[PDB]
């Protein structure tokens, strides 16, 4: 694979025909995304992020292509590639390579590598032209992560150069570890301090999600975190609504274009009851599921109790289900005695950032054999007991893989938080050293109040004597740095 | 347009190709249907449909399929087409015309004349090849019908071949209506009793939906009943489980696929509250809307109160409505002056039956100008405001049109019922006069128990001395108004 | 026993001097019943019931009690009972009995033989006090009942006088089966054809109730429904309305009043998903129970899985149940081997008519020993096990045993409905056989477009081309007669 | 004047000693909805980590708070009671306390309690008074238990005037529960100088169990004038996303219903405030069929409402239409007479927040409406100007308590069990903490969790060592960041 190039534009895309439907669907999105549509407003003149090079790894969707063209709107340059071989909507790369006033012949966009349906080999190879910017002098400079992924091939590298060798894999390595380091290997053949360059350049990295973030605490404690990081999951617009509401809406919309399978009357397993889990439970609940959850934390499990969920295990459960959905950000939670135990017909997924959440190494080596349906769904059938299961997305996170992900207007919430925390990093980067930082809780407030006004909600003014009884200001942050919600 | 023939089957699809990918639709679908598959093994070795040559008009989707392929089971012939332009799957019609053992070379399933996106003109070509059977002495001799357009096509064309004309359309008539009477007065040039010879032949008709059992009531009160008809619609297992619980999933799958749309944090509006509006408020609920509910029946309308919804006119609350709903059955819900008040990309769909829920007529011909964003998904801006509308499915039924329509779990009540009335009209044929019947309650109760113990469901069996107590076999349940 | 008298009203009631704080339950009640109010505007000259002599059973609350005086308003006299020995609320016994404008000195309301309470023989004693009015010339001559007894004790007791005898009771008959016939017995030895110059007087009987319905279909099929009767329950207005939201509200409220235990969290069994089934599945899950349901009918059971409960047996979840309660109707569902299987501090409890679903007579002679906690609430502990159930209303409906019944909003549309069946068996006498009928649907559409335009809804009228489509008048009746909403 | 009634050596001021075995009854029966109580109980049997404890506690005297006291008295503590509320106790509760397990009425065994329903307000700030003094001027309190801070405060506040040399005279136009309070502090200066000085110094701590008393306690450390350490025991994950939300959730309802039976089905409600408790508001009457609007100051919360289905509206805009009304915001002036004015006829109004200066009472009782008294905490107040009538439940003090028995037992097992844990922190390591607000390690409020569920039989997962590696944490918790918002 080599990249193509097109008026001075190099990229990697399904179909550059797509661009006119993209841009169509980006129109829409734009006034479903007044978070981002008021930044584009407001930092109009200002083009705060004038001089940024921003290296982007994130679900290449008509979503973030608004988050693209508003980074781009406020004076960035960026380079692209999805964080999911799945997630990617060719229409939305197409119309992000394109640009609003390109055409396909004449396309006036950014780099994008991303189309739906990679390979292992070839997501690292687009993880890696997005990272690589053209002038050896000026590589990027900042990096918008979600999953941790371009954080990591940054980081990793750099720990191999310094070491001067990249470690063989081992044998029973996951497949994409072993993808994952040929490319390390391979490029220090011919280039020896690549990595540490880049990872000197960038300024900082804002990253999207969950798992990413607790990656980011993991090099942090290890002392290898080389650049401020903001961990814009944890913003309250962002996890609260994004990881909840978000899968509530998107969850359903996956299993529904894999499988068509009535939700009503059937057992839901959840595993995790986390923000995601919530957001499944509730999405399940609301269209007459039997809905019980797994989890680890007695909190959580607590809440589920208290929501009308039994709190199961899978060894208890997973016979009975009709649905398993996985939602921790954890591995190891279906393995495959998990699966030869379900029942016949019965459908999983995973909703989590990765596939390692469900054994799909063991499935693939188990025996069973394989039907595709059509994209994104398999049937899985054991010899042994006759029973098959359906398997969406091949593991990976199935609102992306079999849908299209959230809805514009709860991406426009995790999208303003990202655009924010990036000028903030880009503009302020003196005030930030090496560790993970939260945005202050009135830029969320400022998030959450924008999308309040779009719905129409009419929020209450305090007085002065009630901001003075309260100890807060009228214009807030109105509650404490602990607050939960 | 005419006909393909390959094997000796005639058939109008989009594509035959799409067989593979649809056979492996309609294995998962059987296991989501034991209502059908219990009654293939039931009456596997009785064969009670044989001598049946069913007409059946109704969508032609992976669920049809199923119902298809239990009449033949059965011992029946069937021909089909769908009852809307855009309700069609593609991959099922082509499994259907290519059968469980045929390929695409060399299809051994049964005639379909069915694809999604047909124009007007298509739509009756393609019932009436539907309703015309190949041998001129062995016409259609049962219909199976959802909407009614089979009924009528069959029961207005006799109509007009006993009054000697196929009248002219009025100027300002709808164009469908044009299509309809352009059809019957061309085949009435070259035969004058086709319809009527259909109709005699006909042993009756069973009927899906609550718009076609309407004109089936329609026809009953002016004496035009011309057979006896099963209203499958009232089931209890078919209105309070497919036009609730269906719609609950496939109403939201629609607005998904066609916009993607956050439901959640939005001002949701339905119109009509029977048992299609309960289901799509229960949906629009269940994932954070923010709904309201208009209706003309104060008992409906009460409901919805008690069910936490507003209760307020279309003119009142159209203007701030983030998307709108049509649940009704009826005509002339959202008309142009409401579409001309709609927050600026609003969207706008359709659930009931027919199309004329929604002023499509109107809005064409207003000075908007649409934009086709996708399949079934049109933008409609008007200049004067700036405002722009999202369109579903052109005012078709969305869940169909926009997505796959209700799934086949639920489909398989509806169409164990379509299946049992057929078997009961058919083999039974002499104690039917020319009236509107429903099905007895106990057959009802043998639908719901197949899907109970589908899901695992646990009933108690009641003691001879509960049986008593409450006058009832241990074996029907419930007087005959009861309501569930 | 033997009626008080003042004023020249006969009643038997706890206590006058609650009539105050009756009266101004009822006033406020008058606000939230506005179908009882329309239609005294409505008949306010016409004195519809003018020459009616009513005798009542149905639970004395403050709801009956403007049903009461909605009658007497209409130009009815009256005699009353409860139908339940604990669904009496005192104070509204007390106003009514003083009426609207007497005092407890000087009474002007009419006659009432209902306290909280009662005995069974006290029950028995007052629903003849009910039955029988003074003048013997004159004997009641509508009867509106609420689960069949009035009418069983008219219909039972001619049917003993023509036979010439009262058959004795067998050693294990139930406790009050022996009470209604030493009822019975005793005047027909001073008296011979009481009962059967009662059942010739008497022109029409309104019920009220799911199981009084059931027997009256039982006295018809048998040839012996001496006058016609008007089944109330079955107006579309009633059953799914008052069965379903009304017990929404009032059996949380009786578990809450007689137990104040956690519900949210919970596992809740649910016998019989019916009306009120329906309404307690739902009111459980609303405060976040785990709720299971019985049934033995496929049709009903098909509902709860498709509204997101499981459809167990007694015997598979009565050992893990935090809260039982039955709603069947039916008899012996909750029987002694299951109460002795159920957990420790386990509640269990009854919103069907009658006490019969509940084993109660086996667990007073099962050694289990009982100590009161309060008015309706026992506590019963299993010395072989050790443990304890928490037992509500000893069996009875526990909504108004424990609390105060369905509120009054509700019951606006039950007791308009039963009013308009009274308005109509008296004034329309000799359209009527002997026969059970259901109000016309348009008189159901009145009673719930008085309630919409109560709460403020709006509703849309139908063009003319609208109404020749649907082929309805524009004011209806809007839908066929075999609808079921 | 009240004085104390003193039986068998104890000192105490209740509603009726006879309704002690009432009291224990539903005493014993709450002990087996309260396994964190129950548990600790058990865990601290031996130990008796609270001996030497004098522990003055300002808190609702209902059946909950009884299974607390006797848990705290069974880990060696001494204690003294009195509510934090004129209308929250339940007078079975306080006599069954004053009796204790072995005691009968005669013969009392319990502690001292002065607490019972419908104080007045000088009742209550002396009932509070006696709370706080113990018998013994060399042994004060030396712990303060208070949910709401009005312990806190009358410590603080008197040692304040008492280094000042003068409580400070109160304004015509203050609140009468102002006037009441410094009357109090004022008469007991005139007879001893340092009694609130003295106690302030004796106090090792004092842990606070409410959103509002934790305010307070937040104030009085940004002033520099907190005195002891505070554990902030609100803010304890399975209290305020436990007790505020789903405590809310069963008792709102519940107060309404006991105060109206009115129908919640189909009736527009507002609800004033979505924090833990606005939440647990909406998701009872959303329940019941109710259509449910919110107002919000904050967007955050409000964006939240929005999303769980309701309208965010302002109370001028929706109040004439609201059948039901309920604050929920733990501020003041949310519902003022122009508001009440603005009723529709025979809507009802309530407040859930701790204190009754969210509704303008004070406003409504000088404004020339008339009250008639329906029954206990429910009034019937009627403007002749228009002409209509409001129902007010509880005069605007917390209606769950007033009108009905506040939150169930198996809910305030979470909050009294992260009381009682907090109370033996700060008495067994009081060393470990400065005069600030502290809350629990997030360990012990797992501790606390997993008794619950597994009392209610939910099964827990148990990570695989590899899985604990790759989520970093240790099998045995805890399992989530510092700042998780659960
Ligand atoms: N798309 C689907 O999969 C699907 C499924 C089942 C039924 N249907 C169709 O849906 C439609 C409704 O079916 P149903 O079973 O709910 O019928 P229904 O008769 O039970 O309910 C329709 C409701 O609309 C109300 N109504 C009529 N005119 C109105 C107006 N002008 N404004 C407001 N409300 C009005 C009526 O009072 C009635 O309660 C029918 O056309 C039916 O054939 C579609
Ligand atoms: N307490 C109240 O205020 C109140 C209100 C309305 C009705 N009721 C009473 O409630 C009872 C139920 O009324 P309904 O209107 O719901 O009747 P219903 O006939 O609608 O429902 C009862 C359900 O019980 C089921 N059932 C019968 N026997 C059973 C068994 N052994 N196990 C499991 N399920 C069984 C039936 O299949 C039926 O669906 C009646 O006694 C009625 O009079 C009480
Ligand atoms: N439509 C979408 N576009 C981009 N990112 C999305 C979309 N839906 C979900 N996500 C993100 O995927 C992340 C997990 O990789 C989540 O943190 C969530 O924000």
């Amino acid at each position: 694979l080599t990249p193509d190039v097109r008026n001075g534009i190099d990229f990697k895309i399904a179909d550059l025909s797509l661009a006119d439907f993209g841009r169509k669907e980006l129109r829409i999105a734009e006034h479903e995304m007044p978070g981002l549509m008021s930044l584009r407003r407001e930092y109009a003149e200002v083009q705060p992020l004038k001089g940024a090079r921003i290296s982007g790894s994130l679900h290449m969707t008509v979503q973030t292509a608004v988050l693209i063209e508003t980074l781009t709107a406020l004076g960035a340059e960026v380079r692209w590639a999805s964080c999911n071989i799945f997630s990617t909507q060719d229409h939305a790369a197409a119309a992000v390579v394109v640009g609003p006033h390109g055409t396909p012949d004449e396309p006036k966009g950014v780099p994008v590598f991303a189309w739906k349906g990679e390979t292992l080999e070839e997501y690292w190879w687009a993880a890696e032209q997005m990272l690589t910017w053209p002038d050896p002098d000026k590589p990027a400079n900042m990096i918008l992560d979600d999953g941790g992924d371009a954080t990591m091939l940054v980081l990793r590298g750099m720990q191999y150069e310094k070491a001067g060798v990249v470690p063989p894999a081992e044998e029973d390595d996951p497949a994409e570890w072993k993808v994952f380091l040929n490319l390390l290997r391979t490029r220090f053949e011919t280039d020896k301090d690549k990595w540490t360059k880049i990872a000197e350049s960038v300024k900082g990295v804002t990253e999207e999600t969950t798992t990413g973030v607790l990656r980011l605490y993991q090099f942090a404690a290890a002392g290898d975190l080389a650049f401020p990081a903001i961990n814009v999951n944890d913003s309250v617009t962002k996890s609260k609504f994004d990881n909840k509401y978000g899968t509530r809406h998107s969850l359903i919309d996956g299993i529904n274009r894999g499988t068509d399978a009535l939700i009503g009357g059937k057992k839901v397993l959840i595993c995790g009851y986390g923000d995601v889990g919530k957001g499944c439970a509730e999405a399940m609940k609301g269209q007459g599921a039997r809905v019980s959850v797994t989890e680890i934390d007695p909190i959580n499990a607590l809440q589920a109790m208290m929501e009308g969920f039994d709190v199961v295990t899978v060894e208890e459960a997973i016979g009975d289900a009709d649905i398993v959905v996985t939602a921790t950000g954890n591995k190891d939670i279906i393995m495959l005695e998990h699966i030869k135990a379900m029942k016949d017909h019965a459908i999983l997924g995973n909703i989590g950032h990765f596939d390692n959440e469900i054994d799909m190494a063991g499935l693939e080596r188990s025996g069973a054999t394989r039907v595709n349906v059509k994209p994104q769904v398999d049937l899985w059938t054991f010899g042994d007991t006759g029973r098959s299961i359906i398997v969406l997305s091949e593991g990976r996170l199935l609102n992306l893989g079999n849908a299209t992900g959230h809805p514009s207007f709860v991406m426009s919430n995790s999208f303003a938080n990202q655009t924010i925390a990036q000028i903030e990093l880009w503009t302020k980067n003196d005030e930030y050293d090496n560790e993970v930082y939260r945005l202050p809780k009135h830029l969320d407030e400022k998030v959450a109040r924008i999308h309040v006004e779009a719905l129409g909600g009419h929020l209450t003014k305090l007085t002065k004597e009630q901001a003075e009884y309260l100890g807060v200001d009228v214009e807030g942050p109105y509650k404490p740095d602990h607050y939960r919600y």
